[PDB]
């Protein structure tokens, strides 16, 4: 009584080859489920982490290579542009023959780079202002420095767009790096070395005298400046509550309550915002409503920038943009980034060019490329089976509301309302395949030259930013997908109350219409519950059924939610990551994701129980001394088989809101009595602690 189909056999082979049965499931289920895989594999030199997700993504890149590399006589314009963009990206010979000349032509348009200019104060400083300088990088090239001003959705009115003002990203992975001691020292050194390397190459190409001490001087003041900005930014721990983060006020209020003296001139928030919004012929007045997400950061920023000069600021300003462009120039400029890349990611080589390019074209033309990917690699049968699964999971979540003892009736009724209102996106939007006109018009304003790769990417920055700035006065399009189809992930949008499962993730081990149900539920089923539970975690719970930031919790049910979720904070916060140097995981910044991982797996299991009840046991897999309840957990754990480079473990433990894959498995299964039941785990074994956390 065993399944012997071709599809059952591949499932079993993959499961057996990846697992390590000589480990005890109740001592360490990560090694039991993934020991086989870890011993067989080594992280590629071009990868910072490697595992099931990464392999499936590199596989997806191959499909994109196949469909992008050969032009076809039947291609529509939208497709012709993507292939032309791919071909310009992979030429490399054409790119190298241009040296840095594409960058030199661009620097005059961002008020130059003082370290690589001569008499910068007389050329630009005369007609230079913080308002104009920051605005030019924001509105034309989408680079947000010092002050990140962007157009987004209104958290308290998900139909409109509003102007947000938030603290900017930093050159290094996180503010923690700017200690520049111990584990962050090498990264800080490579970063400033990276500055000087680029500054030297530009001056060399401009035939300018090179004063090595003057280079070190200016570029180290840039680091002492970004150190200050970095220390002024808010922690992620202090940005977890969207209610407290949402501070709406007019531009007049901002001028009163958040002034800035920069290079003597008083900063004008009305001149800064109009310098940006004029890029699309839009006028702004002092009565404009603005949402400030980092007011604390703006106040600490006032006495930082009074100290520095227009030159000192612009040296950091342009460096943040040049930082990203050297990779798109000749190999002399590409190489200047090596020591910095290795410090942050551990990688000794750069990803294959065709792999980089396929990803770039997919990231900028995601509907045109999604069309090519689904036509070549996606079934269509799959779309309807997943709808069925999302229906089963959504109901298990509602069903489970009644069993929850820490919520009162009125909060449960409103929790059920939001759940029923969740909008689902499966596979791909049908009109990217059927409506050729709509797709061509998405890219009509774009025109790519094949020998001019650098000019193409600049076009895409301006197009990407111009289209976002134009959204200020228009309503949120509801039909829009939050992700392309050629993506191996899934997403939830609190502003839209929308879960999405692109075609890229609807393949094994996650899902297949031909693999055992125990695997589907433990795979895509757990992912579906995970995305659903995002609408109810420490952040998504603040949004109602329409994407509006509004309290719908009773004082008691809110207080209890915090109480229940504090267990998971301490659990994961007590995990030490050997790869990150024994550092502890940040249980606060990972809470939302561990809630989703724990609720999601719970919802999937109860959906597989409900299925067995209505349908019964399916046949077991060959070569596995495991029943289907144990197969459920095995496949769920094998979704996360992976490992990190030490350099990137240090990076991700600060910047990744997810737990590392190994601790997602252990933390989640430690809180699951059903796992311990399935694997008959002793009490207080490592995988079955008597104290177990639970929110959803
Ligand atoms: C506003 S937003 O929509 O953009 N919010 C993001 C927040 C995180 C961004 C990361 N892109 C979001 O929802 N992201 C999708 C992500 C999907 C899941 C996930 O874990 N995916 C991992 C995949 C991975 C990759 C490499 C590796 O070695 C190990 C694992 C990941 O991406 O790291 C898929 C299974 C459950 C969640 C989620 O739901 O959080
Ligand atoms: C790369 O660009 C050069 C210069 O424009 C051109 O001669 C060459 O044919 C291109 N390569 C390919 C494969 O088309
Ligand atoms: C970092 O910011 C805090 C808050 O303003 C301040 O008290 C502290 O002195 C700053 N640290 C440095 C090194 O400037
Ligand atoms: C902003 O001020 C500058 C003078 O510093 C001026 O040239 C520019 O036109 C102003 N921009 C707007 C949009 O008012
Ligand atoms: C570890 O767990 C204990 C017990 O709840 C808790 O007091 C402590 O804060 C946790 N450690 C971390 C780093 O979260
Ligand atoms: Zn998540």
């Amino acid at each position: 009584g065993i399944c012997k189909s071709s599809d059952c056999i591949k499932s079993a082979a993959r499961l057996i080859q990846n697992m390590d049965a000589t480990t005890e499931p109740c001592t360490d289920f990560f090694k039991y489920a993934c020991g086989g895989w870890l011993k067989r594999n080594v992280i590629p030199e071009t990868s910072s982490r490697y595992g099931n997700f990464d392999i499936l993504r590199d596989e997806l890149e191959v499909v994109l290579k196949d469909v992008l590399q050969e032009p076809k006589t039947e291609d529509i314009v939208a497709v012709q542009k993507a292939k032309a963009l791919y071909r310009s990206c992979i030429n490399e010979s054409a790119i190298d023959s241009r040296g840095g000349e594409p960058l030199l032509k661009l620097l005059p348009d961002i008020y130059g780079w003082p370290v690589a200019t001569e008499n910068w104060e007389q050329k630009y400083g005369a007609s230079w202002t913080a308002e104009k300088a920051i605005a030019q990088l924001n509105s034309k090239y989408g680079k947000k420095v010092l002050i990140n001003l962007f157009v987004g959705t209104d958290d308290k009115n998900s139909v409109n767009h509003v102007i947000h003002i938030d603290q900017p990203r930093l050159g290094l992975p996180s503010r923690d790096y700017y200690e520049c001691t111990g584990i962050y020292k090498e990264a800080c050194t490579a970063y400033v070395d990276f500055m000087i390397s680029v500054a030297r190459l530009i001056r060399q190409e401009e035939r300018l005298p090179i004063d090595e001490n003057q280079l070190a001087l200016e570029m180290n003041k840039v680091m002492e400046l970004e150190k200050e900005i970095a220390n002024a930014t808010a922690k992620p721990e202090d940005r977890n509550d969207p209610m407290l983060l949402y501070n709406k006020m007019t531009l007049a209020q901002i001028q009163n309550n958040f002034s800035l003296e920069i290079n003597g001139k008083p900063f004008s928030w009305l001149n800064f915002t109009n310098e940006i919004m004029s890029t699309v012929n839009i006028s702004i007045t002092n009565e404009e409503d603005v949402v400030v997400y980092a007011p604390e950061y703006l106040t600490k920023l006032k006495p930082i920038l009074t100290k520095y000069s227009a030159r000192d600021l612009q040296n950091l300003m342009s460096w943040r943009f040049i930082m990203d462009l050297v990779s798109s120039l000749s190999r002399t400029y590409k190489e200047s980034r090596n020591a910095f890349r290795k410090a942050l990611y551990g990688t000794t080589s750069e990803t294959a060019t065709w792999r980089r390019c396929a990803n770039y074209v997919n990231g900028n033309m995601e509907n045109a490329v999604g069309r090519l990917y689904v036509e070549a690699a996606f079934a269509g049968e799959s779309k309807h089976v997943v709808e069925d699964l999302i229906a089963q999971i959504r109901e298990v979540f509602i069903q489970t509301l009644d069993d929850l003892t820490w919520m009162d009736a009125e909060t449960k009724k409103r929790a059920e309302e939001k759940a029923l209102a969740i909008k689902e996106r499966i596979g791909y939007p049908d009109d990217i395949v059927s409506n050729d006109n709509k797709l061509n018009n998405e890219y009509l304003e774009l025109n790519y030259k094949e020998d001019e790769y650098f000019e193409n990417i600049i076009q895409n920055l301006k197009f990407s930013q111009s289209k976002q700035l134009k959204k200020l006065r228009e309503k949120v399009d509801k039909d829009e997908w939050i992700s392309g189809a050629a993506v191996v992930n899934a997403f939830y949008s609190s502003g839209r109350n929308q879960i999405v499962f692109p075609a890229g993730i609807l393949q094994p081990p996650f899902f297949s219409a031909q693999q055992s149900n125990s695997l589907n539920y433990g795979g895509i089923g757990m992912v579906i519950g995970h995305e659903i539970t995002h609408g109810f975690d420490d952040n998504g719970r603040n949004f109602n059924k329409d994407g509006d930031l509004v309290d719908w919790w009773t004082q008691q049910s809110a207080s209890n939610f915090k109480e229940q979720s504090q267990c998971m904070v301490y659990q994961y916060g007590n995990f030490s990551w050997d790869l990150a140097g024994g550092q502890h995981l940040n249980g606060i910044n990972t809470l939302g994701e561990n809630i989703a991982d724990n609720g999601g797996l719970g919802q999937a299991y109860r959906a597989y129980q409900n299925y067995i009840k209505k349908n019964g046991e399916e046949k077991l897999l060959p070569g596995l001394d495991l029943n289907h309840k144990q197969l459920f957990f095995l496949n769920f754990a094998q979704v996360w088989c992976g490992t990190y480079r030490p350099e990137y473990a240090v990076n991700s433990i600060k910047t990744d809101v997810h737990s590392p894959g190994n601790f997602r498995i252990i933390g989640t299964l430690q809180n699951s009595a059903e796992f311990s039941e399935a694997f008959h785990c002793r009490k207080n074994s490592y995988m079955n602690p008597e104290k177990k956390c639970r929110v959803w």
